RNA sequence: GUUCGCGAAGUAACCCUUCGUGGACAUUUGGUCAAUUUGAAACAAUACAGAGAUGAUCAGCAGUUCCCCUGCAUAAGGAUGAACCGUUUUACAAAGAGAUUUA
């Protein structure tokens, strides 16, 4: 095991003192989160995602990758109150309300999108969306 | 222990000693801390490594880090003080063509 343990702690020094003078760089942020969902650690890798959205949130790729993380090991009410964040957050971008509707369509409870198109045409989007409902 | 009053004793022109009593006066220190190995100075020496850029040799000054030492110091030095010069795949589709395939 101190084959693995040695490896795991040896690349979160190596990512870690790459991202301690760099907070920035987005693309390095979701690459660290990544392998530690590969390493079947959800505890540790929604932290790095929680601390890559204090450094930019408006960055909706990090927001969307934060959705997969948590539908691919299929936890979905971590997911589900995730966007009572997410949307209270950036109202008036189109592809976080896009992804939270098709989401729910494969989870088929079309109760639950009778609630969301309330809000979200209260809200006036515009063209595209109005169409969409 | 002092002093004021009281009650006696002995000496006694009520004075000096001594014993027994009431009140007064004076009133809460210090520790975050126990006296060698097991609750935490450092260096020197030895061993290895070697002090930027570049074809090569050199003056440097910065910025970035959950890096410091010397110095009164917001000065100036400390290899241009040190560590950074590694890794990088999805907001994702539009158009078409073939093939597979089903009411
Ligand atoms: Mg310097
Ligand atoms: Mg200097």
């Amino acid at each position: 095991l101190e084959e693995l343990r040695e490896y795991q702690r040896r690349k979160r020094t190596e990512y870690e003192g790459y991202l301690k003078r760099n907070r920035l760089d987005m693309g390095q942020w979701i690459r660290y989160a990544q392998f530690e969902i590969e390493q079947h650690d959800m505890r540790r890798a929604r932290s790095i995602f929680e601390r890559a959205l204090l450094v930019d949130s408006s960055f909706i790729p990090l927001w969307i990758r934060y959705i997969d993380a948590e539908l691919k090991v299929k936890c979905i009410n971590h997911a589900r109150n995730l966007m009572n964040r997410a949307i209270s957050t950036l109202p008036r971008v189109d592809k976080l309300w896009y992804k939270y509707l098709i989401v729910e369509e494969s989870l088929n409870n079309v109760e639950i999108v009778r609630s969301l198109y309330t809000k979200w045409c209260s809200l006036e989007p515009g063209v595209n969306a109005w169409n969409s409902f």
